[PDB]
């Protein structure tokens, strides 16, 4: 049967970090739902998204009311979790969550993407630094977002 | 030196990590205080803390009056700090608690175990944040600990 | 892509570690393929490794002579790399590896996957040592490669 | 021509670690210029660094109102900044604002200098809590700043 | 259980290092065996260390073949295991190590001490290359095994 | 004080990620020194170095019978020693080494740079392996060390 995988995560914004585990996982599983955990607007938080991944079919996006990312999956029917490693600290975060969500859900396996090397500095706490301040940081956002970015 | 240990911590609530390391602790010193350094309450955790620890005749826990650890040790004859390090991030962070406290009481040494592994993942913290969504975290909890913290 | 992965190694022994990662690689990708790059003798390997793995219909063994990571999931159709990581060490030199292959076949993707927490500390190198002493792996191993290994 | 380094930081306030720092690339650099990017009034913060400076005659002190630490830099002439490292939280942290600085200001290098042993576990965060509770850290602060702080 | 601990090692040479953890260790246990498991001669090595550590009556030095270390402890009746660790790549590979040994031992504790700042980065090795090579390395030898080292 | 660096190395091969070291260091330092530790032939190694930083005025190729390296630097009148950072590994490699130098010659100071994100998964060793294999590693050679690689 399909593989579907659940890519949770804060999303505020979407970076191009994001979309390139997007992209690289679209073509590992059926289907990707990109799960927006819930500083931004979610009606059109989740309109960003769905803006900026229109030309992958098999992703889609999915507000969830705040609760346990398996529970999430399993309603979904999202055997997977995607998750990316920039570095060392999110290796050791991303692992605690990883073995707590497999004690709280064992049938579920969280999958590893390590961060391409353009972005793997990247996130989006330091992106909104850097433009709280001016910086251009375009080349690190889907247009759509950048745009929208801009009004704040 | 006298083999009086001090364990301090937040204990907000006490694991199974705690409780793991408090056991493997009363086997290696005479002595093993835990030590309470004051959003459960104090008054509250001690009574937990002893219930949790009661079979255990060489290990007794005080509440601390927010003061120095090692000031804590020296007025109740504690010659060693006690610590956990479940991973890279505990390592570096009580490595430099373990130096302040040397310069600040040379005469007190700070050992270290490491956790084991069934718990090298849990944390209080990410216990706070599981139970708050409902997940089951009682394999992670004394038995009366974990039913005194479901009156949430 | 075709879900066809390559899961590289030289598997001298094979162990617990490896084993848990193509279990779990066998509940997400169509194929999975047991690349063993040529202490047995190869015909030996296929054999204890396809016995070992003889419970998955979607996993193969394939002996290959040494070359390439790339080259070799290139001939045998496979689009992604499965690796595993127990640590640090793992990811600084699993995350140096996956670039270069990033380089040599942009087109292959490098797919990674946590050990469990049992086997974190399992390698074949520190059980062969163990071995190598008398030691009592026989938890680290599938039962078959464990007899092979004591007969020799 | 000049080589010229911006040393940006908090210093909340200056210890023994950043003079250290500072002191060493004052040799390095034919003029360090010590930003300090916003207690005591910052009106003051600047005369205690300065005070604890003096006797190093390329060495200044400005309040950079809060921007781009780049631009900053590029307004001063400064091609350089210069970083420390304590540990590997530290290297990672600094490795990521270098490489956004870098796309900010490709013509800006960032250097690094490790710190030195008696003071790798100095900072002023950790200072300050110990002074919050009484512990002598004197051996760790200029003494201009350490009396300066005996005031709240 | 009985406060006895063996300190494993090539000690080849032992340095300002393995003493410092050898003191350190001296005040905790009732009884520390330095286990010397076979540049020096072992009757040599024996003398060496013995005489470097001469001051502590809770010392002893008994040399040992290369076998499983939880063994020798067993034999010598040894419960505890004596580890330091000087920085991540020490920390991750004790860590491995131990839970071996927590696997092949259970009721055998391992204990770590962090390397004291001055010899964080003193390792045999990298003492020899530097001896090799005429670099002054006394300040990091106990007195008696640098005399002896300077003899051949 | 004029700014003299030694960039010690082995350098079989010189890679990209080493010219990138020098040209950022070249605009730190008065002159850059390059120090050649003698498989490869050195007056190849020279020679080919020499040719791959033809154009830059302030770099020097030398090459060291070797001897501490603290030792050649005071011997060339370098104040500084320059080293790259790739990750976590290259980092508590190089501060050890850096620790053992102060210790040795505290007059002369250790400077780092951080590998920039095209090159840092790239050294003389991984390269060797893939040249040895036939992979593309042209774009990460200087263009002459490559020519002079292929007949090997
Ligand atoms: N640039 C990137 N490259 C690869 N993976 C990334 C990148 N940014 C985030 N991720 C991964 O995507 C998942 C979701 O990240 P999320 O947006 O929730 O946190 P974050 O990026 O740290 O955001 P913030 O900085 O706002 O905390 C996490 O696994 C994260 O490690
Ligand atoms: N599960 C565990 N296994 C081993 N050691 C642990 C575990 N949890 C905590 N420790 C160690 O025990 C001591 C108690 O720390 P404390 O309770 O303050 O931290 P914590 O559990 O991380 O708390 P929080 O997550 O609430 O900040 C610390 O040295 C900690 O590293
Ligand atoms: N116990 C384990 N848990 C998770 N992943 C593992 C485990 N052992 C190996 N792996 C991963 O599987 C892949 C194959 O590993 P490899 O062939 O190097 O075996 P190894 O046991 O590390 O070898 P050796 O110890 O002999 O060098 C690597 O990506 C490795 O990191
Ligand atoms: N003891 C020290 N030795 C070497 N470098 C240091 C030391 N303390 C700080 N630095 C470096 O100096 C720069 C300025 O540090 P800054 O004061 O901004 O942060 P901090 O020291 O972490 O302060 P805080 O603890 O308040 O966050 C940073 O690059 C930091 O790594
Ligand atoms: N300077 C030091 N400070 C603290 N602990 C140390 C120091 N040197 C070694 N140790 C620890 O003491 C134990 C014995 O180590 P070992 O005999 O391997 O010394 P070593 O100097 O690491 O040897 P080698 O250079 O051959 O690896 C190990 O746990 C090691 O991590
Ligand atoms: N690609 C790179 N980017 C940044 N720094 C580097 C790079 N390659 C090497 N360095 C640094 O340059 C210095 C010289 O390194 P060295 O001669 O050991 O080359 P190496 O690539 O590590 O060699 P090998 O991998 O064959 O052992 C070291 O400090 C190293 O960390």
């Amino acid at each position: 049967m399909r593989k579907i995988a659940l890519f949770p995560g804060s999303f505020d914004p979407m970076t191009n970090g994001h979309l390139n585990l997007i992209e690289r996982s679209a073509k590992l599983f059926d289907e990707v739902i990109i799960g927006v955990f819930i500083l931004f607007t979610p009606e059109e938080k989740k309109y960003l998204i769905e803006e900026a991944t229109k030309e992958m079919p098999n992703v889609r996006v999915i507000m969830q009311e705040t609760q346990l990312t398996v529970e999430s999956a399993k309603s979904l029917g999202a055997n997977f979790l995607i998750r990316g490693i920039r570095n060392v600290k999110d290796y050791e975060y991303e692992k605690d969550i990883a073995k707590m969500n497999q004690h709280l859900a064992p049938e579920i396996e969280t999958v590893f993407l390590l961060a391409e090397e353009p972005y793997a500095h990247v996130s989006s706490s330091l992106l909104k630094e850097v433009l709280r301040f001016g910086g251009d940081v375009s080349d690190y956002l889907p247009p759509n977002i950048y745009h929208a970015l801009k009004q704040k």
